[PDB]
């Protein structure tokens, strides 16, 4: 089997991407944030505290004939950006772009933190990291991809995120028309539950390539590119007027400035992030100060190849017995 779904930016800055997901019988369609940095499929629901729902579409298990309470199961998650949610668990039928899993753990939110409430466009998350990170207790649950894997034509999914435009998540096949050149594959460590790999270095604009190992994660659920402070400093030093602002929480730059590209290494191959991808617009309406899309990972404790990086590539998440990651230009 295979599946193919369009993923759409939630706003004009590509702050995140939502993908429609069918849950239950008859189908309830929710727009989920596909997140290769976490491993819980959780949704706004009929059980979510009413005061914490503001415009989201909810899953109502009682209206699904295939929904079954996973008795005794609870979940509770906290994300790197300080947000959180928690609740109980049902199993139900979940379909993504034609691909159907039965008995998928659908984690129903009883509580969500304010940032989720305040984002009316995201109805939940669908985690695509390794199932070892799943928070369901007492019995850890498998991700949608893990459950689908054996049925797929090939044990892979791909992320093709658009710049200011829709893109595609595919399951079970590699669309050879979706990228240019060849796919370069690189080793993955699953020891922290992430799609963790080691970039071979970077360049800033037309600068020479610096060969240096950068361990990080391929994370569709993180907006920006978070790299070591040395690297980030070298980038923003090439932007006139750029500065790091504690009050704003990172590097900002005059909206009148031209951003250089940023290149990262995948083995001997190179992915080029165009400068425009690194512009996240005015820090506040009317401000001439723009927020940068490359920021320091210092104090996150991990480097994160978020959407800024991934949307410059066609990315293969190869869930073979020994997982690997593939990157192609597009």
């Amino acid at each position: 089997s295979t599946g193919s779904a369009t993923t759409t930016p939630i706003d004009s800055l590509d702050d995140a991407y939502i993908t429609p997901v069918q849950i239950g019988t008859p189908a309830q369609t929710l727009n989920l944030d596909f997140d290769t940095g976490s491993s819980d499929l959780w949704v706004f629901s009929s059980e979510t505290t009413a005061s914490e729902v503001d415009g989201q579409t909810i899953y109502t298990p009682s209206k699904s004939t295939t929904a079954k309470l996973l008795s005794g199961a609870t979940w509770s998650i906290s994300y790197g950006d300080g947000s959180s949610s928690s609740g109980d668990v049902y199993t139900d039928t979940v379909s993504v772009g034609g691909l159907t899993v039965t008995g998928q753990a659908v984690e129903s939110a009883k509580k969500v933190s304010s940032s989720f409430t305040e984002d009316s466009t995201i109805d939940g998350l669908l985690g695509l990291a390794f199932s070892t990170l799943n928070t369901v207790s007492p019995t850890q649950q498998k991700t949608f991809f893990d459950n689908a894997k054996a049925s797929l034509d090939s044990p892979v999914f791909t992320a093709d995120l658009g710049y200011h435009a829709p893109g595609t998540y595919n399951f079970g096949f590699i669309d050879t028309t979706a990228y240019t050149g060849s796919i370069t594959y690189t080793a993955v460590s699953t020891k922290q539950g992430f799609w963790e790999w080691t970039s071979t270095g970077y360049a800033v604009g037309s600068g020479t390539f610096k060969s240096t190992s950068i361990d990080g994660i391929a994370d569709t659920g993180t907006t920006l590119l978070y790299l070591p402070a040395t690297v980030v400093s070298a980038y923003w030093a090439q932007v006139s007027g750029a500065k790091s602002s504690s009050s704003v929480g990172g590097y900002v730059f005059p909206c009148s400035a031209t951003l250089p590209s940023f290149t990262f290494g995948v083995g001997s191959a190179r992915i080029v992030i165009p400068g425009d991808y690194i512009d996240f617009g005015p820090i506040s309406t009317g401000s001439s100060s723009c927020f940068g899309g490359i920021q320091s990972s210092a104090g996150i404790g991990i480097n994160i190849f978020g959407d800024v990086a991934l949307k410059a590539a066609f990315v293969v998440f190869n869930g073979a017995t020994t997982p690997t990651l593939g990157f192609a230009s597009k």
